[PDB]
């Protein structure tokens, strides 16, 4: 979602922000 992806891409950069995109 909008908010994992912020979350994620503080923790994963880039491919953090992907990842809390998609979720699962």
């Amino acid at each position: 979602g909008l908010f994992g992806a912020i979350a994620g891409f503080i923790e994963g950069g880039w491919t953090g922000m992907i990842d809390g995109w998609y979720g699962s």
